[PDB]
């Protein structure tokens, strides 16, 4: 779904990485994700790891397709290679249709992927809390607008 894909765009943004990432379109080049499987796992997914990453992509889409299958690979591999829990990737996102068409219900699958490495990794109830953490944001927003209407 494409509305999916919107929503973990959300919990992408709780990483702050350095590349942009406000829309689907930030996403399609593959950088932004490999920044985050870099904080997901800096020892697994390192510099010398992030250095198959083209960062100077511009519109060249078969470039972008390059890059998100280096990352897909390298989400199956650290799942593979690392991980004692498997994460749930029987179904998985076609970055053809990402890098070409930046199609947001594949890339919402693949984030899905990512996300399922956050809270499988060694580091997973940092990650969990920081999920439930935007539960408590969103309820500040909504208590700010019911005091600006009372």
């Amino acid at each position: 779904r494409a509305e999916l894909c919107e929503s973990l765009l959300t919990w992408i943004q709780t990483f702050n990485v350095d590349a942009p990432c406000q829309t689907v379109e930030d996403l399609t080049n593959g950088v932004v994700m490999a920044q985050v499987l870099q904080k997901i796992d800096p020892a697994y997914f390192d510099e010398n790891w992030l250095n198959r990453i083209k960062t100077e992509v511009g519109d060249n889409w078969r470039l972008k397709i390059s890059n998100l299958k280096k990352i897909l690979k390298g989400i199956l591999d650290y799942n593979h290679e690392i991980l004692g829990q498997q994460i749930n990737d029987f179904t998985l996102p076609d970055v053809n249709l990402i890098g070409e068409h930046s199609d947001a219900a594949e890339l919402g699958r693949m984030l899905q992927l990512i996300l399922g490495c956050a809270v499988n990794c060694e580091q997973k109830q940092e990650y969990i809390q920081a999920i439930m953490m935007m539960e408590e944001s969103v309820q500040h927003v909504v208590m700010t607008a019911i005091q600006e209407l009372m």
